[PDB]
């Protein structure tokens, strides 16, 4: 059983290609629509196909963003094409992507269920690779707006991490306002809970901070069914925000009196042998004030990741670490001087 389409390649020029695939399973649907898995007939390589309804007014914002992206830590759009199903009179956009077997979510929870934490080496690798992907897209003025473990793909063998689901992703432009109903429940930044629409890309950094902590703690750090329940868990950890800070998050000061709690000494939040540089990093991402949070690029160059810049560092299975230092000038444009930290001596050797 074999389907053959004519699909436009993700990057490169408009050179339509005949693509045949088979073994079409399904792997979840959800809001957008269905996601299939298939095997490309010639190469035998696995792909994921995200099939979503195509709006007849505007062209699809996810697609437009995916074509402008090329980065080692972002899922590759191989092809995209259009189809339907039965009479319908409605058109579907099909995004063909490189299949990646695992996700941080699934892995994180395998370790959680078997009451263990992920080895810190894997935490470093995954987090670094995320911040690179954020650094890259932020450099185009694009915010993901839905950083969460379920959207961090993994190849367990290679330790390669790839950011996916660009369905909420959008070119943020200072002056222009954006919907405050975007990010998933536990990974929402305070300014989003307070319903701000003047938010920047720093929401992604908050979100990432929540992922780090969760990998350290082995469970979400800021849980809760309601905005209120979450804000409590945040206040418990960060302490009660000063009148200034609330003014910085959402200036519209939504109008609630929070209970007055002191900051829980950040070190007293995690397991006893938790690397202190990991803890430091957390607190520089999970800041109330959006501007006071590290940039992705600054985080990549944090001391917590020093072990990745060691020339001897290998994966515990023995294979080399994946690409970590092949920065582009684009990717560094945030702050080029950091190249002196990010690209270690041993990577400059000829
Ligand atoms: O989704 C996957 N890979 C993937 C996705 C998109 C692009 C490239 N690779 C794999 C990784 C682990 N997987 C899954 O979690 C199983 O599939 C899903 C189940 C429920 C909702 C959504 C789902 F995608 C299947
Ligand atoms: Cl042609």
């Amino acid at each position: 059983k074999v389907t053959t389409v004519v699909a436009t390649p993700g990057q490169g020029p408009d050179r339509p290609q005949e693509v045949s695939y088979t073994d079409t399973k399904v792997i979840g649907n959800g809001s957008f629509g269905v996601v299939y898995q298939a095997k490309l007939c010639d190469s035998g390589e696995l792909v994921a196909i995200k099939k979503v309804l195509q709006d007849k007014r505007f062209k699809n914002r996810e697609l437009q963003i995916m074509r402008k992206l090329d980065h080692c830590n972002i899922v590759r759009l191989r092809y995209f094409f259009y189809s339907s199903g039965e009479k319908k009179d409605e058109v579907y956009l099909n995004l063909v992507l490189d299949y990646v077997p695992e996700t941080v979510y699934r892995v994180a929870r395998h370790y959680s269920r078997a009451k263990q934490t992920l080895p810190v080496i894997y935490v470093k690798l995954y987090m670094y690779q995320l911040f690179r992907s954020l650094a890259y897209i932020h450099s185009f003025g694009i915010c993901h707006r839905d950083i969460k473990p379920q959207n961090l793909l993994l190849d367990p063998d290679t330790a390669v991490l790839k950011l996916c689901d660009f369905g909420s992703a959008k070119q943020l432009v200072r002056g222009e306002p954006n919907v405050s109903y975007i990010c998933s429940r536990y990974y929402r930044a305070p300014e989003l809970i307070f319903g701000a629409t003047d938010y920047t890309s720093s929401i992604d950094v908050w979100s990432a901070g929540c992922v780090l902590a969760e990998l350290l703690l082995g469970q979400p750090i800021f849980p809760g069914d309601s905005g209120v329940d979450q804000l409590v868990e945040i206040i418990k950890v960060l302490g009660t925000p000063t009148r200034e800070q609330i003014r910085e998050m959402n200036p519209n000061y939504t109008e609630f009196k929070f209970p007055q709690i002191k900051a829980h000494p950040w070190t007293k939040v995690f397991r006893p042998r938790t690397p202190p540089e990991a803890i430091a990093l957390c607190s520089r991402l999970l800041e109330y004030t959006p501007t006071a949070r590290l940039t992705p690029l600054e985080a990549c160059a944090h001391s917590f990741f020093d072990e990745l810049r060691d020339p001897n560092v290998k994966l515990p299975n023995g294979r080399d670490t994946p690409a970590l230092f092949n920065f582009t000038t684009q990717e560094l444009s945030s702050n080029p001087p950091l190249a002196t930290i990010l690209i270690p001596p041993h990577a400059r050797i000829q």
